[PDB]
């Protein structure tokens, strides 16, 4: 063998694969320094799977080879983080539809039902009588996010 190929030690990756499921702690931050999200706030570390579209190729990309113990800090622009806003994801509905739901009001983030059960949040865009806008798009599409993660566990077992 030529490959620089070694037997791996552990029981576990590691370093983070493709398909590696990672428990974090992380801060991502907007351009004017506020907080948007962390595992501090949460309460709570958090699981980011790899491999499977629920996160973006780019913080994939700087999550691949990190160690246990890896503290990372990095910015992704919108291309390569949670996209670009887009028109498509601004949708109109009438006031009758939230009967049960809580009245609308500006700004407020409201949840629905998908068509196969799942739940999103839309955001109260605007409100003109009948007439609901509710912004779906990602609520960090069109940033610059700056991210700190900290590798905690790579690929956890399950408990007995």
């Amino acid at each position: 063998h030529s490959s620089g190929l070694v037997p791996r030690g552990s029981h576990m990756s590691e370093s983070v694969q493709s398909n590696s499921a990672v428990l974090v702690h992380f801060t991502l931050k907007l351009d004017d320094g506020t907080t948007a999200e962390s595992t501090r706030n949460n309460g709570k570390p958090a699981l980011f799977r790899l491999g499977d579209a629920s996160l973006s190729e780019g913080l994939e990309q700087h999550l691949l080879g990190l160690k246990v113990g890896d503290k990372t800090t990095f910015s992704l622009e919108p291309d390569a983080a949670f996209g670009v806003p887009s028109p498509d994801l601004i949708q109109y509905f009438s006031r009758r539809e939230f009967m049960d739901a809580g009245e609308p009001e500006i700004g407020a983030i409201m949840l629905f039902t998908a068509m196969d059960g799942s739940e999103m949040p839309g955001v109260i865009r605007e409100i003109n009588g009948d007439s609901i806008t509710v912004d779906f798009n990602h609520p960090l599409a069109g940033q610059t996010v700056h991210f700190d993660i900290e590798v905690l566990e790579i690929d956890p077992a399950l408990e007995a």
